[PDB]
């Protein structure tokens, strides 16, 4: 029998159910329809086979269940789709990128300096959360002691998006995006004016096929930026770290080797995979992998579900390291592939590499069985890893 589960609720996702649910849809109905008939593509070659076919499964309904589309790139197909991230990718070539790694980890090292004295600490809020937000507010000209207040309205975002939020959530969402609106048209003016090194300057100069990006795409793109930037690599951070202590041999193999920390961050992103699911509407009806669908309703690509795909990936509930081929499908796959990939992995990397090297023998509070997921149909990770080790100096 299929298991009675509701794909747009966040319950779902917080429940280590979730992915026995995802071993009897691609076993038995691998275009799975849930208990409301939301269909769902549940295997890596469902996936794929969706992503590679952009003019069937388009983007331009929405990549959330029952929300429509907002004027920004992931919600937008080609052509348009292309100028636009070709626009902002000036934010993101990857000498830009590469060219962050010092800030990153003097980051890395001030939020450990902070806690590596204690012996403990919660590692998501204390780390995990705080190092992305600390990039991307830098790159968005935040002062530090306004992080919290983005990271707020980012909150409030993200949890719009993974949910369907009652009128006085969709009040505080409008409230945030005015806000964000208010702070980020300062920016732009500023910028035009006295141009920096800055996200903002970057994507005002940017030009495209004789285009630039327009207030209004500016402020759209750099908050789609700020959310991919502050709410999702701290997942992979915190539930990539959580199974490198649940493994202590995998804990040993990185400390003993950093050239295998690249697999590692892989590793991390493959068995974490952050963002649960993405939507594509269906622009006619079509038999995909078994299942008839029909114009005009959306397929949730379910990430993690691939990413624990026996046909892909063997002995894929086995967390290793080494594990090659990794081609897992956290960032996606296609057109929309994650723009932000390499700040992702630049990140992660970063930190993780000073976790191992600072607090060398860190180890978990209490197990797994008592630390719980975020409820969100759409981004979730851990919502606290307590942890101990024992006590440094800081670094300074
Ligand atoms: C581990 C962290 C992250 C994960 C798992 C992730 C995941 C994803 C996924 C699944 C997509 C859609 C791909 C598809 O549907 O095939 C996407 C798109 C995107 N991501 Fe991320 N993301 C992460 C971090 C970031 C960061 C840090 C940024 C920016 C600083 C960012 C910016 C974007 C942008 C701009 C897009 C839209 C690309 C397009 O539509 O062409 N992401 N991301
Ligand atoms: C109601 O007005 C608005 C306006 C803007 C937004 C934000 N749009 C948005 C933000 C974040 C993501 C998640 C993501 C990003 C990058 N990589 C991976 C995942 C998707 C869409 C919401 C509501
Ligand atoms: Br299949
Ligand atoms: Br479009
Ligand atoms: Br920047
Ligand atoms: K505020
Ligand atoms: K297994």
């Amino acid at each position: 029998e299929a298991p009675d589960v509701d794909l747009a609720d966040g319950n779902f996702y917080a429940s280590r159910e979730a992915r026995a649910a995802y071993r009897w849809m691609r076993a038995n109905q691998p275009v799975f329809r849930d208990r409301n008939g939301l269909a769902a593509a549940s295997t890596y070659q469902a996936v794929i086979d969706a992503e590679r076919q952009p003019e069937l499964f388009s983007n331009a309904g929405g990549i959330r269940p029952d929300q429509p589309a907002l004027p920004m790139m992931i919600d937008m197909d080609d052509p348009a789709h292309l100028l636009r991230r070709k626009l902002v990718n000036a934010g993101f070539t990857r000498k830009r990128v590469k060219d962050k790694e010092a800030s990153i980890a003097a980051l890395c090292d001030t939020l450990i300096d902070a806690v590596c004295e204690r012996g403990e600490c919660d590692f998501v809020r204390d780390l995990a959360a705080p190092l992305p937000m600390a990039v991307i507010g830098d790159m968005l000209g935040v002062r530090p002691e306004q992080r919290d207040m983005f990271l707020r309205w980012s909150d409030d975002l993200v949890t719009f998006l993974s949910s369907h939020v009652s009128q006085e959530d969709f009040q505080i969402t409008m409230d945030a995006f005015a806000a964000y609106n208010d702070f980020t048209r300062a920016t732009i003016a500023a910028r035009r004016a006295d141009p920096t090194d800055d996200l903002v300057s970057v994507l005002v100069s940017s030009e495209v096929d004789g285009e630039r990006l327009s207030d209004d795409e500016l402020v759209m793109e750099t908050l789609l930026i700020l959310i991919g930037g502050d709410e999702t690599t701290r997942h992979t951070l915190s539930g990539g770290t959580e199974q490198l202590l649940r493994n202590r041999d995998q804990w040993d193999l990185l400390q003993r080797d950093p050239s295998l920390l690249p697999g590692a961050i892989e590793e991390m992103l493959r068995w974490t995979a952050p963002v649960k699911n993405m939507c594509r509407v269906l622009t006619a009806d079509t038999e995909f992998h078994g299942t008839a669908l029909c114009a005009g309703e959306k397929m949730m690509l379910l990430f993690e579900s691939a990413n624990f795909d026996e046909a892909v990936f063997c002995e894929p509930e086995k967390f290793d390291v080494q594990r090659n081929p990794n081609s897992h499908l956290a960032f996606g796959f296609g057109t929309h592939f994650c723009l932000g990939n390499q700040l992702a992995r630049l990140e992660l990397s970063l930190m993780t590499e000073r976790v191992l090297r600072r607090l060398p023998d860190l180890r978990l509070v209490a197990d797994d069985s008592v630390l719980p997921l975020r409820p969100a149909n759409f981004v979730s990770g851990l919502e606290s890893m307590p942890v101990v080790f024992t006590p440094s100096p800081p670094l300074g």
